[PDB]
């Protein structure tokens, strides 16, 4: 994609902080990015659509490669079009934007400077953040998290690629997306097709994902995804596996993750509204990257902070599935018991992970709707909807099984929002404290 320059482009500011063994932390003061997906895409002569509801302009698209070089991604209104506000140390998404045009939900990046992303390689570091998640309902997903984007956005290799970080190119994660316009310079035009569970195109983007974070008012999510490449690759149609494929688990990544969610592991009574972390109020999100004495990954461990009291993640009570952190006995166990088939093994696992660390990560800040599932994966008494709660694995949250219908909640969640705040990273225990 080109660069557009009907509206300028300014990076909202956010700063973070890095912290010493010690506790004491300095600021980095970085800006964040809307993905390209969200822009304007017009013609480079002017002010004519190449894409605009579902569907593209095949003259200026007649394949995927006239496509990137005969269209441009523009500046975006962050606040005023896509409710994005971005202050000292917080971010704020809304969901629903009312300007001249609808908006719903937002997806965005940390940046280092303005035509580069900040990376992250958390090997024996932890990530923590403040979040308030107390204005989302049912079926609505804050979603913060990693996947190894590359830097310049994919600009260096890419010569139909002039937009880059700077407009919030590059993205790929676990689930191969094929609802991209663009995909490693070229348009994603070639195939095409307007789909009402996303249109999707011809091609996936596939790499490697830490969703760190995936969460609402009613349940949270840990979940590491594996790949057999970190970094980005391309796929072709259904080979790509993932969401939107007739076989999910046919491609190169882990599209389901080794997941931890305190309520599908039992304790229904640790994470939501006047719970133990009381989704009712601002807490602090603290996840921890252990590694073996080689520098593998083989532990992630969870903390919370809130009222000043630390708060240890809770315990799987799962007959057979036992502990409270991502380990490799315990991803084995949850496979097993819950009956999930292991793409997180099958694609290598806590060693993917260590390598995607090792690429580079990218820090990805979303709040997102599901139009293929309505979020029930995440926040469900059953799912899928017509198993059997009485099987372990199957339960999720506390919100019906009819929750999360985009077209429901758009109106009736219209002013859900999430904010992130008071980013650190450092070694371990270097972030936090308290009771
Ligand atoms: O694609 C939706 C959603 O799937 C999540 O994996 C689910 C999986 O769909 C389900 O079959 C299994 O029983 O549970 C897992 C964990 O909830 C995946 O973790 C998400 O990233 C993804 O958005
Ligand atoms: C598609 O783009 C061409 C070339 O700019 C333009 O002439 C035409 O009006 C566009 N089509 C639509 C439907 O906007
Ligand atoms: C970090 O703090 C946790 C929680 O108190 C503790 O279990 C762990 O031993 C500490 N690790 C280090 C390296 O201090
Ligand atoms: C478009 O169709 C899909 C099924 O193909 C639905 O899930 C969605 O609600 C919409 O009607
Ligand atoms: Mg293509
Ligand atoms: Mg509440």
């Amino acid at each position: 994609q080109q660069i557009g320059t009907l509206t300028t482009e300014t990076h909202p500011p956010l700063t973070w902080q890095t912290c010493t063994s010690g506790g004491s932390c300095t600021t980095n003061n970085g800006k964040v990015v809307l993905d390209a997906n969200w822009r304007w895409l017009h013609s480079t002569s002017g002010s004519t659509n190449c894409y605009t509801g579902n569907t593209w302009n095949t003259t200026l698209c007649p394949d995927d490669t006239t496509c990137a070089q005969n269209c441009a991604l523009d500046g975006a209104d962050y606040e005023g079009t896509y409710g994005i506000t971005a202050s000292g140390n917080s971010l704020r998404l809304n969901f629903v934007t009312n300007g001249s045009q609808k908006n719903v939900g937002s997806r965005t990046y940390l940046m280092k400077d303005d035509t580069h992303y900040q990376t992250f390689n958390l090997l024996n570091q932890e990530f923590t953040f403040d979040v308030d998640v107390s204005g989302l309902p049912c079926g609505l997903n804050g979603a913060l998290y990693m996947v190894p984007m590359a830097a310049d956005g994919g600009v260096s290799n890419e010569p139909n690629n002039k937009a880059g970080a700077q407009y919030g190119v590059g993205y790929c994660d676990s689930q191969c997306p094929r609802d991209l316009k663009f995909i490693a310079g070229s348009a994603n035009v070639q195939g095409w097709e307007p789909a009402s569970n996303s249109g999707l195109g011809g091609n996936g983007s596939c790499c490697a994902e830490l969703d760190i974070w995936e969460a609402n008012s009613i349940s949270a999510a840990l979940t590491p995804h594996s790949a057999d490449t970190v970094t980005q690759t391309v796929c072709n149609g259904d080979d790509c596996g993932g969401t939107y494929s007739n076989d999910r688990y046919s491609g190169t990544t882990d599209p389901d993750g080794c997941d931890f969610n305190s309520y599908r592991q039992g304790d229904t009574s640790f994470y939501g509204p006047g719970k133990t972390v009381d989704t009712n109020s601002k807490f602090t999100v603290v996840t921890q990257f252990l590694t073996d004495s080689s520098g593998n990954l083989n532990e992630i461990k969870r903390f919370y902070v809130q009222n000043g009291v630390v708060i240890p993640n809770s315990q799987s009570t799962i007959a057979g599935i036992s502990g409270n952190s991502i380990t490799q006995d315990y991803c084995t166990a949850q496979k097993q018991v819950f009956g999930d088939t292991n793409t997180w093994e099958d694609h290598g696992g806590f060693q993917s992970m260590t390598n995607a660390f090792k690429a580079g990560m990218v820090l990805v800040m979303s709040l997102w709707d599901d139009y293929y599932a309505d979020m029930l994966w995440l926040d469900s008494v059953a799912y899928p909807t017509d198993a059997d709660p009485s099987t372990p694995g199957v339960a999720r949250g506390t919100c019906s099984t009819t929750s999360g219908v985009p077209s429901d909640i758009e109106s009736s969640a219209a002013s859900a929002y999430v904010i992130y705040s008071n980013i650190k990273v450092g070694p371990i225990n270097s972030t936090f404290s308290g009771t």
